[PDB]
This record gives C-alpha cells, structure tokens and sequence, in this order.
C-alpha cells in the first residue's frame, strides 16, 4: 500500500544536469509522475531525496521498522557507500535499485554496485519510466 | 507495435528447473503471459526461445532488418559470448536485457554481462514480471 | 543402472589427434571400451558425443529429467560455457568430470572449469580410463 | 594449391552491418574477391561462413584431414571459444587469422585472442584485403 | 607392483572431523580398505601419513629411489608447499594426486594446487573411493 | 607513392639472430626485397633501421611533415614506447605495424602493443613478407 | 582517565538490526555497559553515536585537541572513508577500532579497512565484549 | 571575475595537523593569503570549507548554476566520492584540483583521484601556494 | 575452565627479538602473566609455543578432541598454512586469534589470515595484553 | 635564481602536433614565453629539449651537480622511465613535474607517473601556462 | 670468521635429483667444496641441511644469538615462508640468499622470495660457485 | 679470457649519487677495482658505461659477434626495456646481471627484471664487490 522512493546525492539537480545523459525532467517533475501512477495503482508513493548519507540511511531505517517497499536510486553512492548497503540490508519489504542511465555503458567503475547484491531487483537505463515500472511490480 | 522476445539457453527448462533461483512458471505460461499482456497494451509480441547461439543470432539480425525492438534474457551467453553481442550492436531500435533471476546476489561471474553497454536498459531479479515490464516500457 | 556418458567439441577427433596429448585411442574404441566396462559392472552406458553446445544441453536435460547420472568431458567447453554449467547444476544424479589430459599441466586458462564447483567430482591426466574409473564410482 | 576461407559469426551479416567499423563490401562480394584473386594466384579458394561454431569446427577439422592451409575469420569466438582453438591447433598446413577492424583499437576484451598463439600469423585492419594479402602469403 | 599412498596434515583427523565435507570412515579403515583392494588388485599397499612436511619429504623422496608410484593427497599443503612439489617432480614412477573434497566447490584458494602440474593425474571430489580408483589405474 | 619503412632496435642483427625465431634473411636482403617489391608495385621505398629512440623519432616526424604512410617494425619498443606511440599518433597517413615474428605465440609480455591501437592495422608472423604485404595494401 | 567511544553508521540500529550477524543488545544498553565498566576502571568513557561522516570527524578532531584515546567503531565507513583514516591520524592518544562482528568470516570487502594501519590495535568478533576489552587495555 | 575555493574534510585542521605532510599555515591564513592574491589579481575569491560531503555538493551545484571557476581541494573524497564526481562533472567553468601533499609520494590509494578526469587540470605538492597558482591561472 | 594458548614459530624469541616491534616481554614472562591472569579468572591456561606446524596441529587437535578454547597466536603460519586453518575448523570451543603487532600496520602480505576467518575473533596490535583479554573473553 | 626547463619526447613537435590536445603554441614561442616570465621574476630559465632519454639524463645530472631546480615535462617517458627517475631523485633542488595535457583524462596507462613521486610536486592540464606557474612557484 | 651455510628442503637429494637444472655435485661434495674455500678463505664453515622448517629456524635463531653470518638457500621455502623471513630479519650479520638455478628462467612463482627483502644480497643461477662466491664477500 | 663489463644509465654518477643506496665508490674507481681483479684471475676485463639504450645495445652485439662473456649492469633499463633483453639473448657466452644495491629492499617495480630470465645468473644487494664476484665465476 505505500512505497517509498529514495533518491540520493545529485538527483535534486536532476532537470538541469547533463540532460544527454540523464534527460530534461527535473525532479518535481519526477515526484509528480510517480504521485500520479501510485493513484492509477492505488498505492501511496513516498517520494524523497537528499544528498546526504544520513538522512538517506534514516529514511532507509523508518521504511526497515514500518516493513514498507523501498525503491532506491543512490546515486554516486551506489558505487562507495557500504553504510548504504547495511541499511538496506535491514530492509524485510523488497527493494528495487533503480538507474536512471545505463550505468553498463559508462565509466567502469558504475558497473559494480554495492546494493545490488542485496536488492530484490534492479532497474537501468529507462530513464525515469524505471521508477515507474518498480512501482508496477511491487503493486503485484 | 511489433516485439520480440528473445530467449537463450536452458529458458525452456523454466518451470521444472531450480525454482527457488527461477520460480515455478514454465516457458509456455510465460508466453502465454507475455502475448496476453501485450494485447492489453495494443503490441504484438513474438516470443522465441533457444538453446543454440547461431538460432538466436538468427533472431536478432531478423529485428535488426526489420528495426525492430528486442527483449532479450540470453541465459548464460550473456556473461560469455561477444558474437551475441556484436548482433545485438546492430540493433536500431530498443534492446532490453531480462534477467529472471538477481544475478548480483550470486556467483561473482554472473556480475559482468557483454550485452548490458550495448542495452537500451536492464531489468533484473524481478522474475518473469521482468519480461512484462519491459513490454510497457516499449509500449512508450 | 544406466550411465550417460557425454562428450564435447573435438572428441570425436579424438585418434588421430595430437596424440602425445591425448592418446591413438579413437572416439568409437572409447565407446566399446566403455560398453564393456559397464557390462562388467552390470550398468547400462549410453555414450554420445556432439561439437554442438546445444545437442550437449539437450543430452543433460534429458538426464536432468530422467535422473540419471552423468560422466561429462565438455572439452573446450568446459572452460567457456556457463550454460552448460546451468543445466548440468539441474542434475540430481551424480556428475563426474572428466578429462583426458592433465588440465594443469598445460596452458593456464585450461586450469579453470565451470563445471568442476557443481561436480559431484572430477577426473583428469589418466586418460580414457578416467572414463572407466568413473563408471565404477557410480557403480558403488 | 587448395585454401580455406572460414567466416565466423556475424560475418554473413557484412554488408549493412556497421559500416564505419567494418566497410560497404557484402560478403557475397568478398567471396567474389577472393575467388578472383585465387584465380590470379593459381590457388582455388573455397570460402565458407557460419554462425555456427560446431559447423566451422567441421570444416577446420575436414582441413586438417586434408592438410589444407586455412584464412581464418571466426568473428566473436575468436575472444571465447577454446573449442575452436583446438580444433585449429590439429592443423598442419598454415593457418593465417584474419579481422577486418583494428580490434587492438576498440573495446580491451578484443585485444585478446585464443586463436593467435596457435595461428602462423595474424593480420587484423586491413578491412577485406587482409584476407587478399593473406591468400598471396599461402601462394609462397 | 607397489604403490605408496601417502597422506598428509589432518587426514588422520579423517573420521571423526567435519564429516558433512569428508565422511564416516577413519583413517585405519581408509588403510584397511586400500589394503584390501590392493590384494584384489595383487599390489602391494604401503599407506603412510603425516602432519610432518618433512616426513612427508622423506617418503617421497624414498619413492623417487625406488621409483615406486605414489598416491599423494597432501591436505592443505597441496594449496602451499613448493617444497613439496619440488619433491615429486623427482618421481619417475607415476603419481596421483587426491582429494575426498571436490576443492572445487568451497574456498577460492583451493582451486589450485602446486602438485596438480606434475601429478600425471588428479581425482577430487569422490571421497575415499578416489584412492580406490587410483589404485586400479596404476594396476593397468 | 613513397612509403617509408621502419625498423628498431635489433633489426640490423636480422640475419646472423636467432633464425629460429625471425630467420635466415638478413636486413640488407630485406632492403633489397622491399626495394624490388615497390618497383613491381610503382612505389618508392624508403627502408631505414636504427637502435636510437630519438632516431626513430625523428624519421616519424618527417613522415607526419611530409603526410606519408609508414610500415613500422619498431622491435621491443612496441612493447615499452610511449613515446613513440606519441609521434605515431601524429600521422595522418596510414601506418601499418609489421612483426616478423608471431608474439602471441611467445612470452605474455609481447602480447601487447603501445602501438597497435593507433595503427591503421598488423601484421605479424608472416616473417619478412609482412612487409611485402604491408606494402602492397598501401599501393591500393 | 577520559575515554570516547565512537560509533558510525548503523550503530544505533544495533538492537533490533540482523541480531544473528551483531546481536540483541541496543545501543543504550551499550552504553550502559560501558559507562559501567568504565567505573569498575576507574575512568570516564563518553560515547557518541552518529550516522553523520562530518559529525564522527568533529568529534574524532576534538580528541585529538584533548589528546583523549578513542574507541571507535565506524561502521561501514571503517571500508570507505579515507577522510575518517585522516582524522584519526591526527591522534595522539591510543585508538582502538572495533568491529562487533568477524568481518573477516563475511564479504571480502569487509577484510579491508582504512583504520587498521592507523588504529594502534585492532578488536573484531568478540561482540559488545570487544567495546569493554578496549577499555580495559587502555586503563593500563 | 569570481572563483569558489572549495576545502574538503580535515582542511579546518590545517595548521595543526600534521604539519610535516601539511604546513604550519592554517585555514584562516589561507583564506587570508588567497583573498589578498586574489585583489592583486582583479578577481573576488570565495573561499569555503567543509566536513560535510552534501554541503560541498551543494557549493558545487551553486558555482554550476552561476557558471563560476573551482578550485576544489577535496581533502579525502578525491579518492572516494563519486557524488562529488558527478556533481563537478556539471561545472562548466574550469575546475581546478588541488592537493597541499604530493599524494604521488604517498600511500598507494592516494595516487588515483575521482576528480582528475573531470578536472580542467590539477596541481599537488605545490604547498598551500597552489592554490594560489591556480587563482592566477583563473585570471588568463 | 581450561583454555589453551598456542604460540607459533619464532614465538619463543619473543623477548630478545625485534623489540620495537614485539616488546621487551620474554615468553616466559609471558606465560607467568597468563597463567596469573587465569588465577583471577577462574580458569587454568595451558600455554604451549612451538616452531613446528606438526606438533602445533597436533595440540589443536587435542584440544578439538577436548571441547576446549583455543588462544592462538600462529606467527607466520597465520598468513601461509591452510593445514592449521584446517584444524582449527574441527574446533567446537571459540578460538581467539592473537597478533602482538598491529599487522595492518606492517607489509601488505600480513594483512591477510587464513585463521581469521574460523576465528571467532581476533585481537592484534595490543601487545602482550591481548592474549589476557582473550582470556578475559572466555570468562564470559 | 636560475631553473632549468627540461622537455623530453615530441616536445619539439608541440605546435604543429595534435592542437585539440596540446595547443596551438610551439616550443620556440613557449621559450620565448618561459624566458620573459622569467625576466620579470628575477630568474634565469634555461630551457632544453630532446628526445634523447641520455640527453635529458645529462642535462638533469648537471643540474643535480649544479643544485640547480628543474622544470620537467618528460613526455612518453613519465610513463616508462625508471632510469629518468633515478637522476632525479639525485636533486637537491625541488622538481616540479609538469604535463601540458590533462593526462587523468586520457588513456588510462598515462593516469601514472614514475617521476610523481620523487617529485616535489606536479602540475597537470593548465596548458604551457602550467611552466609558468611552476616557475613562480620556485621564485619564492 | 664463522659462517653458516643453511639448506632448506630437498638439499640433501641435490646430486641425483633433476641434474638439468641444479647439477651432478650432491650434498657431501658441496659440504666438502665450502669447507675447503673457507679454509684457503681463513673462515670456518658450518653447513647444515634440513628439510625441517623448524630445524632450519632453530639454527637461524643460533646464529642470531651469535651475531654470525648466514648463507642461506632455503629451497622451496623462499617462495612460502613468513616464518623462516621472520626468523632471518633477527640476524644482525650479513645475509646471502643462494639459488642454485636461475629460478627467474623458471615457473612464475619461483621469482618471488620472502627473504630477497631482508637478505644483505642475492646471488642466483651460478650452481653451486654462488655459496663460493658468497664466502668470499664475507670474508671482506 | 676477455669479459665485457657493461654498465648502464647513471652509472657514471655512482660515487656522488645517493651513496647510502650505492656507496661512495666513484665509476673510474669500479673500472680500477675490476681492471686489477681479472688481472689476478688471468682474465682481460673490458668496461664500458653509457646512459644510451642504442650504445649498450651495440656493446651486446659486439660481444653477441665475440662469443666473449658479459657482465651487465642496466641500471633502469633492466625493468624497462625489452630491445636490451632481446639483445641480450643472442649471447652465446655468459650473461652474469648485476645490481648493486638489492633491489628487492627497494620499490616494489625494482622487483621484475626482463633481463633475469635470459640470464645465466644474477647477483644483487653485494656492492661492488658482486662485479668481482661476477669476474671469478667466469674464471671458471
Ligand atoms: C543518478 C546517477 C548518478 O548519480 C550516477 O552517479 C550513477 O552512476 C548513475 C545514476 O545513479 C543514474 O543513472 O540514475
Ligand atoms: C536464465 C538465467 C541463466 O541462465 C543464468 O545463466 C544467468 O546467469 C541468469 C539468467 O539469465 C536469469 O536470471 O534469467
Ligand atoms: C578434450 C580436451 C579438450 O578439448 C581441451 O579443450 C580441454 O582443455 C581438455 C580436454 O577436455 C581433455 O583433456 O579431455
Ligand atoms: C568480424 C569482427 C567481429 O565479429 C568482432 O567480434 C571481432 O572482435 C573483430 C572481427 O573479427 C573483425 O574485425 O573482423
Ligand atoms: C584433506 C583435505 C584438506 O585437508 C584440505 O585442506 C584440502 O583443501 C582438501 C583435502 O585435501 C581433501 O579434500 O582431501
Ligand atoms: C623484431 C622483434 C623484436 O625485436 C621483438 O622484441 C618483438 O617482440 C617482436 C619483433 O618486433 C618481431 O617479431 O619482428
Ligand atoms: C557495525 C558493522 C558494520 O556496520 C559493518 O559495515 C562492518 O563491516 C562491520 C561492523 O563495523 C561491526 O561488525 O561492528
Ligand atoms: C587535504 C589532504 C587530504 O585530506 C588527504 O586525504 C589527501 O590524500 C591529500 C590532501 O587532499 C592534500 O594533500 O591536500
Ligand atoms: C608473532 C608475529 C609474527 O611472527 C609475524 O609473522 C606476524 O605477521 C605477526 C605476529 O603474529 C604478531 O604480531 O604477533
Ligand atoms: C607531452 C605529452 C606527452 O608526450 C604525453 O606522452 C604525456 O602522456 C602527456 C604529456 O607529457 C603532456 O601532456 O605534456
Ligand atoms: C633448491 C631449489 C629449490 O628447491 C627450488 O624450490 C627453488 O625454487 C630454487 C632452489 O632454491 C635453487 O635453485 O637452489
Ligand atoms: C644502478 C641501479 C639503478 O640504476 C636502479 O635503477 C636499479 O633499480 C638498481 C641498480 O641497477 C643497482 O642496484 O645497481
């Protein structure tokens, strides 16, 4: 019934930022396409960002005691961040890593994650309809 | 209006074949699955399966003449073979990687794929949901 | 009761091929030998060998259905393909590996298997009786 | 007096194929090239193409058996299969490994071949007259 | 004629220790079944172990001088003695390397051996028959 | 029209060095082959050989100034140069890399090149008529 | 006489959080275990906790200003953070990193850390216990 | 007309710490020294540091906005951030790298820096003075 | 009420060698200290050291055999033998991995242990006084 | 009061040579530009360049012998070089490392420098500017 | 005026074993050679051999003791052993490893020693002249 | 008879050149000290030093041409250049490598040498002295 999406480090820049790369929607935008396909899907989309770690993990934390759905993009983090990873792998509702870009046809480095591992699936390289498709899944 | 999905060795032994990694829906109901989802969504989808590379080599030059898009679980031809990917380079319209499975949460050497960077995107560990998803994704 | 035994890429060349390797033994005086054995041991074995990955798959389907055992020498295969790796870990009989030369006297790559972690166990450097020691561990 | 040309996968599809990677010559053209050029040189050469790696396995060893020397394109596999590595390994007459495109100038994988240590040589971005150059080689 | 069996650092240990990784039978029952086969096989068995890199030493090199074969399955030397290793390249009888664990489906570090290169041959992974089948190699 | 050809260090030991390896034909020879080779084909041959990087070096920034294709043997330095690959780089006619030997067939290092990516393409293991063949590509 | 305990992210999670990998014990209790012993010893330990990378850093810098030892438990950060490593560099006081858990018994990522070289020691694996065994080394 | 000078984690402590490595200048003298050079220079500096990874990024996406020229030292997440990466990535005035410490003369993980791709360029081990070079750099 | 305490090669050296390293601490002195600490706990220790892989095996098994804990500190075996790692794993009572020297401080091939991960845990860079907090541990 | 200025490999080549990477000015404008900075800063610059690594090595011993500073752009041999490190590190007098282009941006084997580390420090990607920085740097 | 030479494992077989690459001269012989060398040297010679690690150690640490010099040729153990490099970086007089082959001519893993670091020098591939060879140094 | 002594770059400035790595002997002294040593051993010793690839690669041929006996010390250009290996390996007499200073206590590229293997044997970490030691050993 509800799911939160997370959204860190940079994804607030998102409209403006390298639009080749990433597109022209900013991240209202963004919150306000996942609002609206939540309605159709009668779920309650949570949609938040932040470019700090903490308030990602406390977020990630309150979803772990409420057993709520997380849906996930971190970000640069992603690729650093095992502190992320802990907290995640608090979560017992599923988690879906999502993408933006296809991290596979870039720098090296943005081919490993540290949240796959311990996420239930993950969505690259559909733009921001990957939000939208992680919010179809977890309403069946 | 017109997709196809492509699958590589050992996705005709889906159903039978270790369910807790893959589940329990065999290849037919996922066809079945995929055409039906399909028609609600106005595409035509044709759905193939092979357990020979030259087949489903095949398959994609077909898609690339015809430019048209391609939903693609290789099974483990996609951490092993370059000539598949060189096919699929050849591909104009959307390629759509699918993994039933989350192949991060496993053996290290199912973490490297030759078609993700010449993917469109890459839907994984969402099961077969994973194949559908991607339709709607194309549907857009 | 009965065995199949496998045989990949290259081993009906087996004979004339370089024999300080693997030996002046034909593929065909390696099924009679392996016929004989299993009489002596009161199994059945069914032995076949293809240059195709698929035809290979097909083979340890059927045994994977059937439950019966396998004694499986891949060739080249053995080092490259994952699915093959896929459908022999669908086998709920014993799978020995087999090779005929000594792997680890020979170029490095050769010292990796796929098959081997999924293997009940593995044979290598005692030639075609290799095939024939497997039998009589299934035997017990 | 009798060379094989051997064309692996994706080799058919030379012609509409990314042309900026690989040239406007089809293979059908190819063939007429280097049947020309045989003619010239006093040699008959037969060229094969498939996509199928059990297939080119069969006309390397019918070379083998016939102690035929042999231009050796085999695409993708080049990079993968050790299979085909053996197979050419039971050669005795020359064996000259061919790429049309500079590998050494794309992605790291193609830097690598299982083929070159077993080859006489190797001639790699030539385009098409890599394998006209090649011929010349045999003719002395 | 006579075979030396020769094991190394823990396998007297053998019984009672993890038996889900190694089994039920002791290492007197493992010497008494190989005696035994020995005498069906009409050689003679001198079975020897050691926790002692050195003793182990002596009994090879006592093997080198009277080129007598060995069976060797060294424990966890096998992933770390050169000096080992230095000590059987100076057989000239044949020697069989062994393992009850297939190494190959546990840790990283023990999918390689030192001995393996310079064995003539290696049977992992089918428990204390392994020794068995060795045995009977040798015998032909 | 012209073409010059390169050749580094130890080249002028061609001959007498090690003719297991590179041959019975010595540098003066292979000057008057290429020499002859290029009047055949309409050409003008400029062969020159130094052990001196610097001299290298030089004969390459003519050859940029004067936009003239190179053929290039530049020995081990093509294993070592950055530089040399630097002043390479700067070449707007085609440069074709020449090795006599076949390297992949010898120790691991000579597997690589500074060189070959920024080639036009390579020829190796086809002895000294590499050169003839790099040649010949050059006058069509 | 003052000690400060420093735990990074995830540590007030501690409780409730995978008790099979870290326990039952909350971080309160924690800290009323320590603060405890601290009596028992004879010193003052002030621990803070914080999911806050800057905030850890003020703190760690205000120990170095005193030059009070540090207990510190860093968390996921202990894999990751260089700029934690360069803070406690700047101690003169003993520091002691703890982690609750054998790291070393998990992911291979976690077998590293930025602290260690700078750490004066290092506890692991011995629980909440580790926290009071730091203490009482540094009471002498 | 205007530069950001942006100091990461650790570089309020400068002065103090280690001073071997770093200098005795602490960060109110360097904001000092850099707006004084700056005046001379015709340009307004701002200079700011901070601990805290999302306050930096937030100065980042501030210069982005204004399109003013960085001179970012980093402190530790040079060698760790992606986020920052991708945050300077959007910069489209020039981005200049600086390190107090020639980190090249280092600890090994020090060597490789997130940022210097992306850098317009980078000067290390120049002292405090860099930064002062870098302004005058700005002012052309 | 028993633990053993088990000391490595070049432990009895302990005292005279390398004392900025180890300490100025005797093995005797060591053994008082325990064997005193152990008074005041409750417990008995049983300190053994030797240089010999053998006879430090044998004492592990004995205390395997016992259902009793082990301190260990192994020296230069800890980074090298898998044949101690391999009887250590027999241990049902905990054992507790002791390293006098802060080992992550020191060259980088002592940062790796074979032990560490069937340890329950590890203490290293504490001095002498690990060991007595190991024993502390068991205490509880 | 006087600095040497030291440029390797392709330096001389600098103007005509790749301008998107290196620029439109040549070497003779960058003496030019070197010695009139150097005329306002009260210094003597003696600028040289060759392509000859025995060359540079002389010029850097006498400035060694001279204790002389030096400015060293060394080309292709950054790279490869040990023996240009090791005259180097005989300098009394500071070294600044300088590259026109920003070599962290490029092939990745250019991401590492020999001379880095004995360097006092080093400028990168501020063009021939980078020398006159490097200069200033020196004149306090 | 005394030295000890110290043999590791399989020194003693030295004479029969593989005389391609150590030699036809044994054990006693090479006693005898040095004794006499020490005697024309004024030095006198204790050699000693041992296949026991622990033995070896015992008489490093001897030596130790006695601040005398040590000529060590540890065999396979210069390749694996922190134990017996632990021991040795106890000597305050001089160090000579010996290798009787050119282990660098040789399998991979022979090119790296854990004493080479801690030794006073090195002498490799001079037979069994390089322990001569090793006196007389000391003797100066 | 006749040994070639041969020295490569910055050997000339041996003697003032860090000298607690490599000693106050001057270059001329070295030549005098070898000059006298192969006069007591019957022989003539030739000594030769250029800081260029091209004259020691000539000096190598000279006494390839010979058959005369080389001592080689390369400086830099042993872990650096293959064009010297390769010259090097025509040597029909003796190749004896040389360093003074053992580079196997020094940085870690030092370690690898291309020159060893082609060797007949290497002295390291000797002084001087190793050059005398090298001369006896060929008068044997
Ligand atoms: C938001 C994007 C990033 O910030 C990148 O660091 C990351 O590599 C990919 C990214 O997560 C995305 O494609 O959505
Ligand atoms: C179909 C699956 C496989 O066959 C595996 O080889 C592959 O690693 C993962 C897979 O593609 C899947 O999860 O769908
Ligand atoms: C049959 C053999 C091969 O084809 C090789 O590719 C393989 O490395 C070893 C082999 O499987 C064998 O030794 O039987
Ligand atoms: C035919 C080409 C391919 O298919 C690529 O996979 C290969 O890397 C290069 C290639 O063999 C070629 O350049 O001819
Ligand atoms: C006896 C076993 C061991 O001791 C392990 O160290 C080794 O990795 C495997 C082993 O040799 C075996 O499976 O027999
Ligand atoms: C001339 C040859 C050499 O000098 C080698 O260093 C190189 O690896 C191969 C070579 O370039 C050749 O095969 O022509
Ligand atoms: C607190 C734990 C973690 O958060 C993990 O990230 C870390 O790998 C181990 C840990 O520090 C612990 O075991 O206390
Ligand atoms: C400020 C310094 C650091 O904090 C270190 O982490 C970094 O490696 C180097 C540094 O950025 C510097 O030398 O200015
Ligand atoms: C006793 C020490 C050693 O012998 C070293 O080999 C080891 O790396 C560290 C050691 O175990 C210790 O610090 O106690
Ligand atoms: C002069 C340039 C080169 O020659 C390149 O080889 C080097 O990687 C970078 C360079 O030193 C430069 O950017 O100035
Ligand atoms: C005695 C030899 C050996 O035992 C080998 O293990 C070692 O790699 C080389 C050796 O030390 C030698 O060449 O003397
Ligand atoms: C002469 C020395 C050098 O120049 C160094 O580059 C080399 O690493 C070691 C050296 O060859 C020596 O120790 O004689």
């Amino acid at each position: 019934l509800i799911v939160n999406v997370i959204n860190g480090p940079n994804l607030g820049r998102l409209g403006r930022r390298e639009p080749a790369v990433y597109g022209g929607t900013t991240h209202d935008e963004l919150v306000a396409l996942i609002e609206r396909e939540a309605a159709e899907l009668g779920l309650k989309a949570v949609v938040r960002q932040s470019d700090s770690e903490a308030q990602l993990l406390d977020w990630i934390h309150q979803a772990a005691d409420a057993a709520e759905p997380v849906i996930l993009n971190a970000g640069g983090l992603t690729h650093t961040s095992v502190a992320l990873r802990d907290a995640c792998a608090e979560l017992s509702a599923p988690l879906i890593e999502v993408h933006i870009s296809n991290v596979h046809a870039r720098e090296e480095f943005r081919r490993h994650s540290y949240l796959s591992p311990i996420a239930t699936g993950v969505i690259v390289g559909l733009g921001i309809q990957g939000y939208l498709l992680a919010l179809r899944y977890l309403a069946e």
